[PDB]
């Protein structure tokens, strides 16, 4: 495998930033089924509502969403497949939070971490 | 804050790689209290044995430890404090696993992810 | 000193990209004095018209400017001062050329390489 | 094409660091023909003794070689071929100098800059 300090081939910054902002808004909506639907078909059945509700508990403590900040792009080659990652700053009333999201080439989530 | 694509000042690759290999060996030992003791004093009380046992469940499915592989170094500046990170390949009988570890300047864990 | 795999603090990607494209256009204009004036005061005396004319000779062999491509951002800390760098793709009729430009915090050139 | 913030596949850090230090020592030896011979066959005809002697003039002003410092690894994909790069610190009596060297997969120089 490989860890990349930029996006892999086939990914582009603007598409990744735009999808990450939409996917964080879907996570903040508290709609578990819409958030689950943003993951690759093969990983959806690996997700739980309990784990999502634990994220919502921590999320509520941040206060109101204020703005999106800077993006840091990364990548990974795992089992000859490419994954594009982004560390995006989300500014809440109680402070800045760094989200880590990763996508497959079809732009569906493989990972989502607050 | 800042996301860095190398270690911050005050960290060095050899020290970080050596500590990451020791800390992954302590995690594989199944000794929860020794593993907990490797985290910064302020984060120890945030850890649970249940979360560590969930890691041990996933770890057991990998088979026997075979070797350490390549290291990828990263960093973060959060609330004017520096954190050194490493993505290290751990080769098990069932395949390669990428661990993500982060340290404070005193070389105690702030994050540990399989 | 430090070589960084991102811009240092005080530099912004969008500002760097705009200045790099402007500065490469000034270099392509064949106006030596305007190009020289884009460098920090301390480095102006170090530049020669002969060296700039050698660049123009190599530049003419590329054909017509077609487009700017992708940017790769880097940085450097040298004698406690911060320098923001960019590797920018310049697409000419005869092919792609990677320019390396570096700036001081006042957004004046410290380095320019075709 | 691609600019990478790590070595491409097929390159190893330790091999690159050893070759870069060897190649900088050959450059410092003032042996033009040995230095030229370290470049890929296609690029040898492009080198001049005059350009190498200009480097030797600047090199002599640095004083005695003291030590090699840190390495920063980069890469490039150009016309579907992979190139591994290193920015290596060379500490001279008069101060630190950052050399930029790039290699093809056969570990022959494609670029050498002081
Ligand atoms: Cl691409
Ligand atoms: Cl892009
Ligand atoms: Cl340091
Ligand atoms: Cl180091
Ligand atoms: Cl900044
Ligand atoms: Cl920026
Ligand atoms: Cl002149
Ligand atoms: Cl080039
Ligand atoms: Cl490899
Ligand atoms: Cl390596
Ligand atoms: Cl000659
Ligand atoms: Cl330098």
């Amino acid at each position: 495998g490989e860890i990349l300090k930029e996006l892999p081939e086939g990914f582009d910054k603007e598409t990744v930033r735009k999808q990450a902002m939409e996917d964080i808004e879907i996570a903040q909506s508290k709609d578990y089924e819409s958030w689950k639907s943003r993951f690759t078909k093969d990983l959806q059945s690996s997700l739980t509502e309990e784990s999502y509700d634990s994220y919502l508990k921590i999320l509520e403590k941040q206060g109101e969403f204020k703005e999106f900040g800077k993006c840091t792009y990364l990548g990974q080659i795992k089992d000859n497949k490419k994954y594009g990652g982004v560390i995006i700053v989300v500014k809440y009333e109680e402070g800045n939070v760094n989200y880590s999201l990763a996508y497959d080439e079809d732009m569906n989530l493989v990972s989502f971490t607050m």
